[PDB]
């Protein structure tokens, strides 16, 4: 199955021009945990803001024009993202909006992160019915001497 | 000789309660490259905000408490501190606010990181004469997909 993995601040807010300014490595290690040993589909943008492939993972990224590194996978579409993937248990879609859309239709879990941030940004996770989704997990941090914001866990299955 | 390694905000900022608001890989990097095989003094609000040891190198950590991690080495006394570092061609000081101020009278180099992001803190670098340091070094970066806000290197010698 399919699972979208994405930290949002209010408003559903995932992203801007540059790097969001927030210090959450405890967001980043939940990142890692939960998308190790599996394979990961992000946009071009995504890729920019990793600048080096994701260890132990495996690579896959979209684009409509040809790639620039040849240590990861590039895809022209949604479905040869797919079928790059294999036969596998569980597909993370990590970023950023554009992919986020295309794939929310496709997936049967999600896994955010609210983080109580306010900032300004141009984009967004998409909007997602809860009367869709049950929720299987939550957990919230305070924020503090590592991470620069609250934030919490959640998990929700596609009902 | 000692040295001290700092990111500052606007006006000084060097920290709050919680971690700071920015993502500066770019100034991580710069953190490690260095620090690298130095023996590395922090305060322990500084500690805790790390939260593990740093690696390779020598970790020195002040508290007028007794130490609670015995993979570095706890001092209660600025002495004691440099005296724990050993005949070392270099000594770098880490944070936070308090300790910078004692050592600020002792260093001999600054090794500073300006970036431009505002934000409201509580604690601030101590105050250095310019007509004290010369400026051996800088080098400006604007904000980007990885980093946050937009940022400036700078390296000072003691005059
Ligand atoms: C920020 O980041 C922005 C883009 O934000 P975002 O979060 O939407 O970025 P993102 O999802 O990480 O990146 C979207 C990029 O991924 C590629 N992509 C997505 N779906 C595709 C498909 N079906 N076939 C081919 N390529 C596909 C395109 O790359 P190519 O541009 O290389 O075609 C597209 O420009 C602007 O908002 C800027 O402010
Ligand atoms: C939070 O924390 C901020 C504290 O900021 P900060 O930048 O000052 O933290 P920092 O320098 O990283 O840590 C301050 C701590 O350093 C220890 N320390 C520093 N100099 C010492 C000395 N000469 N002898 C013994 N212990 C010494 C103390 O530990 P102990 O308190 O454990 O004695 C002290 O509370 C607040 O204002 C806020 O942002
Ligand atoms: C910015 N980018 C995309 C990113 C970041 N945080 C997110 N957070 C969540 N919850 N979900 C996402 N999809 C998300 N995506 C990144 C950037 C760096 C690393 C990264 O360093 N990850 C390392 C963790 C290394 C470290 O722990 O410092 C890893 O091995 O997963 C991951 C994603
Ligand atoms: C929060 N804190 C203190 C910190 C952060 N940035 C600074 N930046 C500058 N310029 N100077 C400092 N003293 C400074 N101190 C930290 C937090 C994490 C790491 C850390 O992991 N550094 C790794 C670098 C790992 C990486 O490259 O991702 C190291 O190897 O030293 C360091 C300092």
């Amino acid at each position: 199955m399919i699972s979208l993995i994405a930290a949002l601040a209010v408003d559903r807010v995932i992203g801007m021009e540059n790097a969001m300014p927030w210090n959450l490595p405890a967001d980043l290690a939940w990142f890692k945990r939960n998308t190790l040993d599996k394979p990961v589909i992000m946009g071009r943008h995504t890729w920019e803001s990793i600048g080096r492939p994701l260890p132990g993972r495996k690579n896959i990224i979209l684009s409509s024009q040809p790639g620039t590194d040849d240590r990861v996978t590039w895809v022209k579409s949604v479905d040869e993202a797919i079928a790059a993937c294999g036969d596998v248990p569980e597909i993370m879609v990590i970023g950023g909006g554009r992919v986020y859309e295309q794939f929310l239709p496709k997936a049967q879990k999600l896994y955010l992160t609210h983080i109580d941030a306010e900032v300004e940004g141009d984009t967004h996770f998409p909007d997602y019915e809860p009367d869709d989704w049950e929720s299987v997990f939550s957990e919230f941090h305070d924020a503090d001497a590592q991470n620069s914001h609250s934030y919490c866990f959640e998990i929700l299955e596609r009902r």
